[PDB]
């Protein structure tokens, strides 16, 4: 599978995420996730929402299969069930 973070490195959810996926690739092999800095890309607020849907949380956020899954918390407990039960 493919996950791709939208945050930066120093955003401390953002390192989170990158943390977590990072792991995983370790433990789930088809596990293959992409970095994308929010601030380099191009995103605004209207971007988040269109992709990703925007409760009105900030930055960052996560995508896996290019579905939204959340801000951070999600993407932990949402990896922690389908990824590692």
């Amino acid at each position: 599978m493919q996950t791709v973070i939208f945050g930066r490195s120093g955003c401390p959810y953002c390192v989170r995420a990158k943390d977590l996926a990072e792991k995983l690739s370790n433990e789930r092999d088809d596990f293959q996730y992409q970095y994308v800095d929010i601030r380099a890309e191009g995103i605004t607020k209207e971007d988040l929402q269109q992709k990703a849907g925007k409760p009105v949380e900030t930055v960052p956020q996560i995508f896996v299969d290019q579905q939204h899954i959340g801000g951070y918390t999600d993407f932990a407990a949402w990896v922690k069930e389908n990824l590692d039960a």
